[PDB]
C-alpha cells in the first residue's frame, strides 16, 4: 500500500523520485499512462555520466490476473512483485530498497 502511488503521472513520479537525498533503488508503483490496466514500478538509479535518472518498468497484466515486467517472472500480485525485488535486484537496475517520500 505504502508504496502505492495509483494515478501518478511518469513525469510527476520522476519528480518525487529523483528527490536528491533518495537512496538509489528508491521506488513506487503505479498505473500505467500509455497501457491502460498495466502498472508501472518507477525507480531511482544513477551512474557517473548521467547522474540520478529513473528507470520505469511496465507492469503488465496476465490472463490468470497475474503481473509482470518481464513473462520470465511472474506474480499473483503486486505485493508479491514488490517484494520480490526487494529481495533482490534479478535483473532490475538496482534492488527496490526504498518506499519513495511523501
Amino acid at each position: 500500500e505504502e508504496w502505492y502511488f495509483g494515478k501518478i503521472t511518469r513525469r510527476e513520479s520522476e519528480r518525487l523520485l529523483l528527490n536528491p537525498e533518495n537512496p538509489r533503488g528508491t521506488f513506487l508503483v503505479r498505473e500505467s499512462e500509455t497501457t491502460k490496466g498495466a502498472y508501472c514500478l518507477s525507480v531511482s538509479d544513477f551512474d557517473n555520466a548521467k547522474g540520478l535518472n529513473v528507470k520505469h518498468y511496465k507492469i503488465r497484466k496476465l490472463d490468470s490476473g497475474g503481473f509482470y515486467i518481464t513473462s520470465r517472472t511472474q506474480f499473483s500480485s503486486l505485493q508479491q512483485l514488490v517484494a520480490y525485488y526487494s529481495k533482490h535486484a534479478d535483473g532490475l537496475c538496482h534492488r527496490l530498497t526504498n518506499v519513495c517520500p511523501t
